[PDB]
Parts: structure tokens; C-alpha cells; sequence
DNA sequence: GCTGATGCGTG
DNA sequence: GTCCGACCACGCATCAGC
């Protein structure tokens, strides 16, 4: 009875205390059951604990079921750079609940908006189907992946209302969940990889039924078995961080066990690597306490898209993001220019660049908003009209050998020695060694005037390794980072934690000579969960059925309950930026444009103040005029 | 072909 | 103070209904 099924329970067996038999498909309730334990209890260990138990049950009993079910966990159709989408969200998920139980769709749209989760909506109203399996619950999730075209959404919910059918108890909870993006399991990549190295770790892989080993840590201390179990989560996350592809490392880990995997998994070009980030710092004294004696290299803080290229041995070149999502389609000039901006002599490589807009006929930087224009389907390069050049300021692979254990004096070395540059097309970062705070100093205001965001700081031989998939201390950014009283305009309503109440407000500044209330911005960080809760009903009695006629938000979204405005929050926030959707002083800086806030964020109320004394449109002029 | 609703990516 | 999972804003992209 896979209702029954508790892999959140001490002395787990993985064959006894499992719900479903040896060869058997493992039952998509087990995996929504595994869900529910993990959700209940807070402790990361035990929610890794009950992932594992799942696991080990999968790999005794159901081995080629654990590539599907470890996808199920993380809510993906596959590798990251196979580019499998779904195509579906909560409109086209509403529209199957409503029509497998027959009713309206602003019935069901209201109850998904009321109890903020759509997958109660499909548990509740639920309306012989043979039992769900994993393999075949996520076989339907590739199959509406694969529908596109006209006519494509209802063959998609066709899919989807077959399923809502044949699911019993919590299933249709996670399905929904799980096909509007938003599983909110609380366990992501590294938390699974950790459950599968002590699944593999505990029941080894592999064996014949019935398992003579269950559990192998069985006689262990408890620090043995915790050191014991660390040291396996490493060796699969060194193997899977150098080869981010489950379809290629489950195969092999099933074959021959977790230890002999670096043998078998190897470090090459074609497949996409996260890249290695940066901490933040507040500022120089940080940086040179941080990096102690360590030499470092200062580097431009580039505004541009974190560009992987990848050059196979033969001439195959691919371009990945940062997500592992394969752009060499989006940049065809890039594949174009990759003959000359090596040595010939480089016959394979993996370039850590950054792709920033350029204008050709200034010789100039162009911001991010000029580069989220380029088109992202394939393009072909006669009609690319936002040029990129090409920042490289590292070398992962080369000639066929991995430089990521060599420090990044090795690294930068090997690429301005093997790549040539061309002016506005592929050139180095603008870096500059140095230890004097004040070259520091000067080199960051540099960085701003020749429009960058700031500076990266790298040390060159003391920890000076290629993290790939790490947000690295031995990588620092120097980055550049106003209150206002704005006017609370309207509510949105929340999702996850904030399911029953408000998830988001839109703020408005005050227009002194049309009298108006212009919306700025949206607002949802900075408050408590008490705050939030317990100041939600002062809010909902502010609800209007209708907009006030002085109240313009123009393009923004619009609110799902208007409020009167009347209340006034003080707002902190970063810096202001030009928006063409916020309304603010449209015309008092540029001609169509508006000002907005960038990552705004709740301070206080200000009940002493009413609407007409907020901030003033005027007054958010003059803030961004002295940016 | 147009429009509005809808989905997706990444810094 | 570090790690981790979840979220997002604004751009392009996709599609239902006409
Ligand atoms: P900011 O907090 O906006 O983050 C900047 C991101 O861009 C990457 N990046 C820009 N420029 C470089 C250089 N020269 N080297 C390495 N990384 C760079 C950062 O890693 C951030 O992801």
C-alpha cells in the first residue's frame, strides 16, 4: 500500500519497507509520499535522510527507475542543455483542473488565487485508471514538452487531465506543483546529489536480490558514519560538478559504484559547465583583509551575458550560459569569428567569457538592456543588429588538457599567449595587477567611466583553482552599491509562504503638477512574516472595486486588488534606473521613458503621512539626475 | 496579421 | 558568516481566437 509508504522512518529498509515489489515500476505515490515526509520535518539532514530511503528502495528493487525519479525530485525534463520546456504555467494548468472536473474557469482561477497553490486546487476537486508510475508520470511530462505549434495547448492538457485522473491521494498536489515550475520541495541540486551518494553509499548498487548489504554503515560510530558519508557526497559532486549530465553519470555509477566514477568521468568539451561567482564585498579593506598577502588581479566588472564557449577536437564550437543552456544558435556572429581569435595551433577549448553589447560605430560599451534586445531564436548574423565583443578572462580546457587545478596565473597565461585580440570582437578583460589601495581606487571609478558595474578581484596563485559550479572567496566583486515614501496603490496576491494574503504591493510616487499618483515600482522584500500577516487585514479593508481616476500605473502589471491609496511606506532601495513600463516623471529625464527602483525593499510605515505628502515625482528626478 | 494572454531565461 | 533553495524583472517567444 504505497499510501502507507514512511521513508522518513528510523532502522528504513530499503526492500521490506518499501511499497512496491523487486523488477516492479516504482509507484509515482511513492515519490509524492517521499515529498510529503521531507516537507513536514524542517531539518535539511532529515529531509536528505528521507530522499536517500526513497533511493536506496529504487536502487535494490527498481534500478532503471532512478533517473526518472531523481528528475522528478528536481523538477527538470532532462539536461540542461538538451532545452526541454514544458510550455506550461498556471494558465494552461487551470484550464486542465477546470475542464477534468467540469468546472468554470473563473472558479478555479479564484480558488487558486484564494488558497495561492494550484496544486490543492487539483487535489481537492478531484473528478479504473491504472496506478501512476514514475517513469511514466515523467514520460508525460517530455511528452507535453514536445507539443508545440498551433493547437498545441489542448493536446498539452490532454496529457495533463489524464493525469489529474488517474492520481490518488497527494499526486495531483506535486503534479501541478511540479508542471507550474514551482515544486518548492526544498531540495535542489545539491541536496538530491547529497541523498543519491548515501543512497549508493548505504545500499550499494549493483547487487543481486535479495541485497546481501542494506546497510553498510551498519556498525559505524556516528562520526564515522558522518565522515564516511561526506567524504562519498564529495567524490559524486567533484564527478558531477567536472560532468553536470545525470543521463551520462547514472549509467555508469549503477555500473561500477560511486568510487570508480572519476574513472570513468572525465572533464571535455560539449558539455556545459556552471561557471565560477563571486562574493560580494563592501568594499577594498575587505578585499585585502580577505585575500590576506594573496596576490590578486583586478578585473572589469563586465554588464554583459557570462558566455562558456566550448571548441570540440574537429572544429565544433557551442556556446552555454551560466544555467547550462545551449546559446550558439543566439550568437552566430560569435561561432563566425572563433578561426580568428586563436593561435593555430589551439585545436579544442573552453573560453570563460563575458558577452557585451558593443556599437561598432562608437567604439563603445552598451548596457545590458541594449543586449536583452538581441533576438534569441536562431538568428542569422546578417541580421544581428546589438554586435557583441567578446571579454575572456579565463581557460578552463586547452589542447585537450583540464587547466582547473592550475592557479590563474597558469590559467590567464595560457590564454593571452594561445587567443588573439580584435578590437570590438574578442579582446581580454581589462585587468591590472596590483597592491596599492589607491590604484585600486582609481581603477574602480576607471571601471565605472568606461561603463562597467565595477571590478572583479581574483587571486593569481594562492587559491587560485577554477571552481566550476562554486561561489568562490578567492573571487570578489567590487560593485558601485535611496529612501523614498511611496504610496501603496494596489496589492498581488501571494503564492508558497504567502498563499492566503498579499505577495506583492505596487508603490507609487506623487506628480506635484498633474496631481496624480504614478506607479514606480512593485514591492514584496523586507517585511516579516509577522509584520506581513498581521498587518494583512489593515490592507484587504483598503480593497477598491475599481482604479481611482488619479491613479496612473500605465504599462505595469496590473494589481489583482486595488487599494485605496492611503497608505504611505517608507521604501528603501539600490539606485534608480529608466523603465518603459513605470509611469514616474515619464517626461521630466527622458522623453518616454520613467523612472523605476531597482531591488526595493520595505523599511517602515510612515502613518504620519498621507498621499499627497510622498515622495514627489519631481524628487525622483532629482535623486536619479544625481546618480 | 493582430492582439492579448501566456511561457521562458538569467543577471 | 556560510550554504542553499526559491524568487524575480524585463526582455523575447509562443499561441488562442478572431
Ligand atoms: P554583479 O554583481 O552584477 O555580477 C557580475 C557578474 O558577471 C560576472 N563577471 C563579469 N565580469 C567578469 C570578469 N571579468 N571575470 C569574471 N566574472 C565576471 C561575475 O562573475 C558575476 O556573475
Amino acid at each position: 500500500d504505497p499510501s502507507g509508504y514512511n521513508p522518513a522512518k528510523n532502522n528504513y529498509h530499503p526492500v521490506e519497507d518499501a511499497c512496491w515489489k523487486p523488477g516492479q515500476k516504482v509507484p509515482y505515490l511513492a515519490v509524492a509520499r517521499t515529498f510529503e515526509k521531507i516537507e513536514e520535518v524542517s531539518a535539511r539532514l532529515r529531509m536528505v535522510e528521507t530522499l536517500s530511503n526513497l533511493l536506496r528502495s529504487v536502487v535494490a528493487l527498481s534500478p532503471p527507475d532512478l533517473l526518472p525519479v531523481l528528475y522528478l525530485s528536481l523538477n527538470h525534463l532532462g539536461p540542461p542543455q538538451q532545452g526541454l520546456e514544458l510550455g506550461v504555467g498556471d494558465g494552461v494548468l487551470l484550464k486542465a483542473v477546470a475542464q477534468a472536473t467540469g468546472r468554470q474557469l473563473e472558479s478555479v482561477r479564484a480558488e487558486a488565487a484564494e488558497k495561492g497553490d494550484v496544486g490543492l486546487v487539483a487535489e481537492n476537486s478531484r473528478s479504473p485508471p491504472p496506478p501512476l508510475t514514475a517513469s511514466g508520470v515523467f514520460s508525460k511530462f517530455r511528452d507535453i514538452a514536445r507539443l508545440t505549434g498551433s493547437a498545441s495547448t489542448a493536446k498539452k492538457i490532454d496529457i495533463i487531465k489524464g493525469l489529474f485522473v488517474a492520481c490518488r491521494h497527494s499526486e495531483a498536489r506535486f503534479i501541478a506543483r511540479s508542471l507550474s515550475g514551482r515544486l518548492r520541495l526544498g531540495l535542489a541540486e545539491q541536496s538530491v546529489l547529497a541523498a543519491l551518494s548515501q543512497a549508493v553509499s548505504l545500499t550499494p548498487p549493483g547487487q543481486e536480490f535479495p541485497p546481501a548489504m542494506v546497510d553498510a554503515g551498519k556498525g559505524k560510530t556516528a562520526e564515522a558514519r558522518k565522515t564516511w558519508l561526506e567524504e562519498q557526497g564529495m567524490i559524486l559532486k567533484q564527478t558531477f560538478c567536472e560532468v553536470p549530465d545525470l543521463d551520462r553519470i547514472i549509467p555508469v555509477l549503477l555500473e561500477h559504484g560511486l568510487e570508480r566514477l572519476p574513472e570513468h568521468c572525465k572533464l571535455s568539451p560539449g558539455i556545459p559547465l556552471k561557471p565560477m561567482l563571486a562574493h560580494p564585498t563592501r568594499g577594498i579593506s575587505e578585499v585585502l583583509k580577505r585575500f590576506e598577502e594573496a596576490a590578486f588581479t583586478c578585473e572589469y566588472k563586465y554588464d554583459g551575458q557570462r558566455a562558456q564557449i566550448h571548441a570540440l577536437e574537429g572544429g565544433e564550437v557551442k556556446i552555454f550560459s551560466r544555467n547550462q543552456e545551449d546559446n550558439t544558435g543566439k550568437y552566430p556572429d560569435i561561432i563566425s569569428r572563433i578561426p580568428k581569435i586563436k593561435l593555430p595551433s589551439v585545436t579544442s577549448f573552453i573560453l570563460d567569457t563575458e558577452a557585451v553589447a558593443w556599437d561598432r560605430e562608437k567604439k563603445q560599451i552598451q548596457p545590458f538592456q541594449v543586449l536583452t534586445t538581441r533576438k534569441r531564436k536562431e538568428v542569422d548574423a546578417s541580421e544581428i543588429q546589438v554586435q557583441v565583443c567578446l571579454y575572456a578572462f579565463d581557460l578552463i580546457y586547452l589542447n585537450g588538457e583540464s587547466l582547473v587545478r592550475e592557479p590563474l596565473s597558469r590559467r590567464r597565461q595560457l590564454l593571452r599567449e594561445n587567443f588573439v585580440e580584435t578590437e570590438g570582437e574578442f579582446v581580454f578583460a581589462t585587468s591590472l595587477d596590483t597592491k596599492d589601495i589607491e590604484q585600486i581606487a582609481e581603477f574602480l571609478e576607471q571601471s565605472v567611466k568606461d561603463s562597467c558595474e565595477g571590478l572583479m578581484v581574483k587571486t593569481l596563485d594562492v587559491d587560485a583553482t577554477y571552481e566550476i559550479a562554486k561561489r568562490s572567496h578567492n573571487w570578489l566583486k567590487l560593485k558601485k552599491d535611496d529612501t523614498l515614501d511611496l504610496v501603496v496603490i494596489g496589492a498581488y496576491l501571494g503564492r508558497g509562504k504567502r498563499a492566503g494574503r498579499y505577495g506583492g504591493f505596487l508603490l507609487a510616487s506623487y506628480d506635484e503638477d498633474s496631481e496624480e499618483l504614478q506607479a514606480i515600482c512593485k514591492l514584496g522584500t523586507g517585511f516579516s512574516d509577522e509584520e506581513l500577516e498581521e498587518h494583512h487585514q489593515s490592507l484587504k479593508a483598503l480593497v477598491l472595486p475599481s482604479p481611482r481616476p488619479y491613479v496612473r500605473i500605465d504599462g505595469a502589471v496590473i494589481p489583482d486588488h486595488w487599494l485605496d491609496p492611503s497608505a504611505v511606506w517608507e521604501v528603501k532601495c539600490a539606485d534608480l534606473s529608466l523603465s518603459p513600463i513605470y509611469p514616474a516623471a515619464r517626461g521630466l529625464v527622458d522623453s518616454d521613458k520613467g523612472i523605476s527602483l531597482r531591488f526595493p525593499r520595505f523599511i517602515r510605515v510612515r502613518e504620519d503621512k498621507q498621499p499627497e505628502q510622498a515622495t514627489t515625482s519631481a524628487q525622483v528626478a532629482c535623486l536619479y539626475r544625481k546618480q
